[PDB]
């Protein structure tokens, strides 16, 4: 374990904690969203659950493959007092998730990790899709 | 909010924390299980994820419906050092989940909550199914 | 035909009239709901149609099985002048349907009717699900 | 609202009452048909339910679109004392439904209502299909 | 193994023998039913096969889980000389199966066995469904 | 090529330009609709795309079959500054599409073109369906 | 009924008893198999159930068609004390089933029974497939 | 073209005429069968249509492959005055179809035509299945 | 039976003979078409089979419903010596089928037969679709 | 809006006009392609329609997200006088589409736009797939 | 291992080498076929891949079951300079595959190997199907 | 053909030989894997077959597109004497496949081949997925 690999694993573990956090947040939002648009927003929140589950699985596998230990401790979920807030906090969570992945991409690239760079580019594309959609919903 | 309703909500919130914990545990176990039986056990762990997600959703909805606030903080996941341990700790988690639900059933019954009793009986039946299967795998 | 069986049949027949009424109400609401959320609410109303159809079928079968005659006369549908009213009147109809089923459950239980109690508990759980959802839409 | 449009709406409302009546009749017949051919006839009755539901939806939408108020009061269902009667009364109900639609077609045609004429021609074709099948079953 | 658990296992084993017997009976009836209604009754008999297979599986699993040995010896199948008899003997077999399950339910309830009571209530509901249908076919 | 056939082809070509225009408009609206109801309206717009594609295909085939040349130049799409406008302009486009098809129907009828009249009647019914739905969304 | 047909029917009836026995054995093995490979072996056992059900149905039909009476009495199931034994006894049961079918094939061939020979050849091919697979699992 | 190949082609052409005849007969019977069991028998007749279509296709292909010309002239269909007759004449048609195929099998075998023998054995098995079913319906 | 109904039945019977003829022709063409485009044309021919089967069924049902006897004697199939001819003769057959249906439409219209006119208009539209496609293939 | 973002938006808008143009071209080609290979080429053209629709949607969304206005004006479609030309002009259109996307990729890369680069690389891969296939068809 | 079993295994191993060769050939032909009919022929070649894969699997399993070692060395693939050649060489490969299987059938028959004879007869029927189709494409 | 293109084609041809080799290896391993985990490993091996088939197809197409000739000669398959070896040799084969693709990526990148780089990055990601899974199975 190089220093760079140690620091990449610490990063992936941050990513994984953020992914478990998102899974919790989206279940919570699917359960609690109210008013007529609940009929709209619940399936939306629910669809994000499966997506993030797939990222969580990929990350914990990669951590283990690199010789690390995958965390089981999620980041905190911000408490949303209404639907606007629920969408803004999901958007901010996505923004931070992408920021982290961009950093992880330059870590992976720097270590010549081809498959991991491709996958981080794809997870970036995917989370940017979600964030851009939340912006459309909000504006 | 009666005292009994307050205490039932505290209980449901315990249940919900335990459900988010199980979702984390099962993703973690699907990612990290190794050896030839990984091919067997990963889909098993994965199937439990969707099940527990449905319980988490039901509970957070019910908590909100009863006037409470659903938690987003999961219970800790016990760290498993090998596959036997992974199965024993999943079994123990299920055992505690059923113990809690049995208590919640007598709370719900005591408040004449028909739909909630039916649903707790079903979640009990379902988790007992899983626990009994883990026993078959272990023995 | 005991007196108790006669009174249980009268009850089931009330239930059946209320179920045909709900089928009418939900078709009517699917047809007539307007504004942008029509796109949301029409499928919701439509989904309730099939559910209530299944209850209507079960009840008329049970009535006949107990030696009664199943009614073909529905309860009146309250006329809704706007969408809020449409949701409140559907909610109230569900509330009355559950009240009746709870009474029928204690009738069925009192006559040791196992299969019928299980089914009334399930129809209670199901209608309570719908009513709780309408509350989320309304609040 | 012309006089002709008023009279066309009165007609559609008759049609709609007859459609809710048919939905009730077919559920009732699916529930209550007996003997070995119940295995044959129940699915037949059940299939007609969904068909008539689609006509009910179309009519209530059209009534509202033309500025009328869609009824929620069904026609009476004739009480059938045996299977032959059940098939004869379903056949007669279809016969009356087609008679009404033929009248509505000449109303719609007279008002140059293209889409409505096409749809009444199709509902006529569809109900004639059902009536002809009932004749095959009966003879 | 308490005395009560021993006696509950003896009961489940009776149930299991009766379930293998029903699986045999229904295959036999699907094979041998004749006349035009064979086209009706064969799929009916066939559908019951899969149902009873699922009960057989549940029971043998539960027996093993409680520390017993699941039997592989079925009850006798009554020989049916014609279709009426075939339906009456299937009905009687269902009647006896429900009688046994009701007894097993009070055994399971008496031992506070939540999941097993829920499952026996469901198997009761399911077999009562089948028996009631056979009555409709017969009358 | 009669004069009447020439004039019918000119008409179909207008229709085809209007159909390519609608395909563009609906893609554009699916992409650009914003706010929470985007979740509702995007699938709606998207569904209209496939419908209009099928009309475009039918028309270009018919034009070619009648000896004409199908245009590839769409009508202009009106620019919508907000969601209300987006729905009003889609409604107006549908209104003009139906007006044109009604004219084409009397052209086709006048030339005894059976299959083409049936198809124009159906496209009229279909576009009237869409226009009536837009009215429900708007009112 | 020739002597040869009588002896062929006795044979088919042996086959049928052996098929009901296999259906029992495979349900029993699906229920009771334990350890991690239960996850592997249960679906395997379960798949054999449907296969043997189809042979049981074919045989009872053929017996009846030839003028015989199909048995409802299964062969005994050997009791397996562990998984190795469970696989060896399933293998031996298949071996005996094929031995019998080979004998039945020369009976059917000797009576010029084309369709029955084709079907016995296919059931032989199918059971040999299963037996060869059990050998792979065992070795 | 040997004499044997010429005579085999004449045979296949008889078979093909008989197959087109069966396709006609079964469509005719699906259309015209009456009374309550029409609901049973129409799908049965319809299923035979697709089967015979596949035999017709195979035969015309084989005829062409052997250097012959496939006929387009069907055998006559016997006119059935009621349902019993409809089933007896379908049974007799199947009987004659199998008789012919058995003859064709010994022709194909005699010319060492492996693939054709396998296929005639299968078509024999298939038509014998149908004939045996008709016998069950009739008796 | 009016004279007009007699003459309409004679017409339908012509139509039905032409439909059985088309079913034969298309099977024959699917079997015998050769060269690389066989891969293209066989599925095309095959798709027409199911279409014409549905027309044959409708016609024989209608004939019987009007009090006539449906024919089982097909029109002759023209023998095609190559693929061009196969497409030209299918096209000509379609042309004659449409000519007949147009005549039947004015017969049905003249007798005020709404459902039958709608269905003949649809069969006309459908066969014109096929004929126009054959023209595209040929030119 | 930087100068670079303005110039990237102008580029995307070119891309979008080219995508609407391709959607028109492919519908047009699906409608108008003739001769036996129409059966081959029509589904090919049709498949490209859905692909390009997805690119059009992505681009208009991205334009809006970057603060631009998505165009609704397509590029001209080159008129193809025969099938060879139809394939050459589709190929050339794809060639120009890829040339543009390669330029847009270096624009997006230059602005560090990760998700947009990934998506342009994918659209490049996809259009290159189509162009290479057209080359195989042409050569 | 008898001499006959040794010689049968040598034969199966020839068959297996020929099957891997066919899998290579068909992938190669799917990749490289050109001109407009590529759209036709590529799916054809592709379909043969899965078929031959299933034969390869069966053979290697049987070889191992008989105590032999399955080869991993394919026969050479003849290089095809154009589409005609590609079809002729696929046809010749099929011809040789059938010749070999016919020899293997008389080997298997001679050793009384029932299941293996049935399977070789089926693989013969299947490859003869393919060869006959190639002849239709070529002629 | 530049020198660089010649050397890139030689590389792709190495890749293609390695892909046909993997297809052979995985079929061979699916056929021959033994013991209880055969039930686990056979589907795993089988899934890799389809994956590698898709790479083989892509490569042979690309080789042809670049003006080369795609090889039909596979690399040798290492002979595995047991399951551990089977997994280690599959892992090593994947390792060498990725090493080659990484080299091909820098060749493709060096020639500015966008679509080919994207596809090699994806095939790298995909094979790395498989190799990492084999490591989990092995450790």
């Amino acid at each position: 374990m190089s220093h760079d690999v140690k620091e990449l694993i610490e990063g992936l573990n941050e990513d994984l904690a953020g992914e478990y956090s998102a899974i919790i947040m989206y279940n919570h939002n699917a359960a609690t969203v109210s008013g007529i648009y609940r009929q709209v927003l619940k399936p939306f929140f629910e669809s994000e659950i499966s997506d993030e589950q797939g990222h969580a699985l990929y990350l914990a596998e990669k951590i283990k493959t690199l010789g690390g230990t995958p965390t089981t401790i999620p980041l905190r979920v911000k408490q949303a007092e209404d639907v606007r807030e629920m969408l803004e906090y999901a958007r901010q969570s996505e923004y931070e998730t992408i920021k982290r992945y961009e950093k992880r991409k330059e870590q992976a690239a720097n270590l010549n990790m081809t498959e991991l760079v491709v996958k981080l580019e794809d997870m970036i594309a995917d989370e940017t899709n979600h964030m851009e959609e939340l912006d459309r919903l909000l504006n």
